[PDB]
Formats: C-alpha cells, structure tokens, sequence
C-alpha cells in the first residue's frame, strides 16, 4: 500500500533523525517541509518570516503542506509550529499517518543544550530558564501535537542501536 507519513513535534524531538532513518527503512524519500519551502521560494525560512511576517509565513507553510501532502510513498517532517495553524493537524490526519514524537522535557533539555548554537531562540538561556522555556513552549503546542493519530516516545535516538530500535517500534505501531 501507498505510504504517506507526517512527523510532528518540537525542535529537538528527533524529526530529522528518526524521519530519515524511518524513510531509509521503508525505502521511500524523506522530505523536510522547511527545506521544501526554501526550495520553492528561493528564500530561507528566516528571510520569509522577516519579509512576510508570522501570519504570512504560516499561510505559505500551510500551502506548502498541501503540496507535499499530494506526494505518494514519502516520510514528511514538519516544523514545530506547523501543527498549530489553520486545519494543518486535521489535514495531516486525513491525508496520511500522522505521528507526534513525544519527548520528555529532560531529554529535550539535554538535546537542545548540546545543540544550543543551532537554536538562536534559546541563546542566553540556561538551567531553570531554559527548562521553563521548553516546558512552556510544549504547553502551548501540546493541544495540537496530541491530536496526532499516533503518539510515539522518541526519547531514545542517541546511537545507532536506539535509532534502529525506534524505527522498528514505529514501523510496528504504524502497522508497516
């Protein structure tokens, strides 16, 4: 049967790591929506946000989500905010197998600390300030993330064994 998977969750959850490994396992291509957006507009997501504003960027993201949703045999990763706008989550649920990569804040904290340089919004935040920031961000996003048809614990993606194990568990959960 035709495969169309959408991965959702916060930055640091492992959408790229698990997504690419899952796609490889299924032998289908992996598409990161942010990458797709940059290819279509020949502008980075940061440039689009500054040029179009929040509302404008979210409209274009929605439109690009609708484009990638027409692809068959693919694993699609979405930006952390995508599920919060329009009917994006409901739309993903209707068009493909939608998974929320649920990751405990202690794990997000560790991962984001290590990847601090790659996440400008976290610059200057340490210990309790950083943890409170993540926890609050998840509070705002959770009502959307939790609408995903499938909820998968993505806490363990820290080596080849863990990634392979996760891929297998996800494949079983999705009945693939």
């Amino acid at each position: 049967a035709m495969v169309r998977i959408f991965l959702t969750g916060y930055m640091g959850a492992g959408k790229t790591t698990l997504g690419k490994a899952f796609a490889r396992k299924l032998n289908v291509p992996f598409i990161d929506l942010d990458w797709y957006i940059e290819e279509r507009f020949h502008k980075t997501v940061g440039e689009l946000f500054t040029e179009r504003g929040e509302a404008g960027f979210r409209e274009l993201e929605r439109n690009m989500l609708h484009e990638v949703a027409e692809f068959e045999n693919v694993v699609i990763s979405t930006g952390g905010g995508a599920p919060c706008f329009y009917d994006n989550m409901e739309f993903m649920n209707r068009t493909g197998k939608t998974v929320f990569l649920n990751v405990h804040p202690d794990v997000l904290f560790r991962r984001l600390r290590i990847a601090k340089q790659q996440r400008p919004i976290l610059q200057g935040k340490e210990d309790d300030e950083l943890m409170d920031f993540i926890i609050q961000a998840l509070e705002k996003r959770a009502p959307f993330y939790t609408q995903a048809q499938y909820i998968f614990n993505a806490d363990e993606l820290e080596d080849r064994w863990q990634i392979e194990s996760s891929v297998q568990r996800l494949q079983e959960l999705l009945e693939l």
